[PDB]
């Protein structure tokens, strides 16, 4: 859909039909990339000096990462997922090809390997080239990156594989359509060991609701035994919040509470956002959007 | 900022308050775009296929929505007053739309508010174009004047509220002084010795220096204690907006409600408060979990 036109007279605008009537805008300073890829449009720039937002990458007209706050997702789907398991060793990322997911789940030294699978090549060359302090870890030898769909992914995988599964895709629109789909799902559950943890770009409550209570009952309807939305800040983001649901394939474990507190593990201190504070606070809903939780 | 903000169909909020960065609103239909003694104000429906509604502006930047309102109103009427053990007498400086004024009437306990909000065109636009966030205004457990809030309460007694709640613009602008150290030594002078106060506390993103000082000068002047509330707002810049909430006493946890809504009547009829909502709002990014240690 969206692609070059979004930026115009100086400014890029992030209009789409997704969030008719709204648009976030930031000053562009200089173009660094602008051009369709394999899959999606993808376009790079330095935004205005005189504001916080650094470099900004997005992908159909849509917002991925800015340097300014792009922690708060990549810290909290990483150490929310890793601090809810008993041990985290085998870990897989479908999409994530900024690489900021993988730099956090790559903090744990309970994790042996890290699978990451996005079907875009070119976001991963550019976050290479233009967002370093983001794609810091994916040539490390934990992980290995390969460039597919993850539809495909997950359906080759044999079942038992991974200890948790983290979805980090761009919205439905766009050739992540599928992965907000219950076959998508279904594979995602297989894969996982019995007590698996997934969780998921959980979109916005205040635009997406519909779709994010669709997920929430067909993911339990698949077998996940719990489903709890864990909701963050991310002004860059629209409406300026983000979720992510958080499954437990097993019973008897509760997201909500850190298993595995960050604050015993030695890399708590070099954390921006998340904390157990934090992860706590996170699966308090507004009383609208409460009927993701029950 | 004012009316060259609306622009090609749409609302930009370009402000110099937050450099290279702006929300914008689609606009189906201008209302209203005038001037007032104080300020520009400007109301326009929103665009039908989008969620928004209608739409206030203040000296360009936005303060109400029909389909965000409840969240702010909801969180600084309800954090202060279930933290207070029985809240009798409110004072609201600011908030002419009479968005927390309606959930202060909510309390059983309130026998008077007053409300002291510098431009009565607010008001009167409230009144016409808002009419679920302005009905409170005529209510008569309130007293609503036109003035300034800083000469108000110099001329208010010792120990008249129980709680005080600072519903502002941003410092650009006619409340410029209520940010500032003197404005808050006659708060703490005007709660009763139990009593609370919380305000419009701006930014973690960007303003987070003026959180700071100010959560420094509130505890300076003589509350007990201060902390920081954040609660998602989509139509503040940047998403998030949050509010001091501040205690004369000093033992006091606000974090935890004292007198939880739950145990109320009106609870199920809030949007986005409730108890475990004002516990999880006191938790901060490590960034800035310095403003509540
Ligand atoms: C950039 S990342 C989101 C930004 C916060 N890290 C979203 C990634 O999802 C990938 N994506 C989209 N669809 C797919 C599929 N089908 N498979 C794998 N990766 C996908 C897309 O190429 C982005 O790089
Ligand atoms: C609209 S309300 C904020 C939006 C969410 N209810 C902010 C009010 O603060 C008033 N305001 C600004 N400065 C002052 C002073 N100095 N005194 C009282 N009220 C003030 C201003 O006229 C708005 O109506
Ligand atoms: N600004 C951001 N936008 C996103 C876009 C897509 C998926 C996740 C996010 S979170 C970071
Ligand atoms: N959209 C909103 N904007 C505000 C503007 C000024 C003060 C408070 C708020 S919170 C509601």
């Amino acid at each position: 859909m969206p692609g070059s036109e979004l930026i115009s007279g100086g400014w890029f605008r992030e209009e789409n039909d997704q969030w008719p009537g709204q648009a976030m805008s930031l000053r562009v300073e200089k173009v660094l990339y602008d051009a369709p890829t394999k899959f999606q449009h993808l376009t790079i720039f330095e935004s205005d000096p005189k504001g916080p937002w650094g470099t900004v990458m997005a992908l159909d007209g849509c917002i991925q990462v800015t340097d300014y706050d792009e922690f708060v997702y990549h810290e909290v789907l990483g150490h929310t997922s890793l601090c809810s398991h008993p041990k985290p060793e085998r870990v897989l990322i479908i999409g994530g090809g900024d690489g900021g997911v993988l730099r956090e789940v790559l903090r744990h030294g309970t994790v042996e390997h890290c699978d990451l699978v996005d079907i875009d090549g070119e976001v991963m060359e550019q976050s290479k080239q233009h967002f370093p302090q983001i794609s810091r870890s994916l040539a490390d030898p934990r992980a290995t990156v390969r460039v597919g769909d993850g539809l495909a992914f997950v359906r080759q995988t044999p079942d038992n594989t991974y200890d948790v599964v983290i979805i980090d895709t761009t919205d439905p629109a766009g050739p992540a359509s599928k992965l907000f789909g219950e076959a998508f799902y279904k594979d995602v559950l297989r894969i996982l060991k019995p007590d698996g943890i997934c969780c998921n770009q959980g979109e916005s409550i205040w635009l997406d609701l519909e779709l994010i209570e669709k997920m929430s009952r067909f993911i339990r309807e698949t077998g996940f035994a719990s489903v709890q939305y864990a909701l963050m800040h991310v002004p860059t983001y629209p409406c300026g919040s983000i979720g992510t649901l958080v499954c437990s394939k097993k019973a008897g474990v509760d997201v909500t509470k850190p298993l595995r507190p960050v604050e015993d593990m030695p890399f708590a201190k070099d954390l921006k956002y998340y904390d157990s504070e934090m992860h706590k606070a996170s699966f308090a809903l507004p009383r609208f959007a409460r009927h993701i939780n029950n």
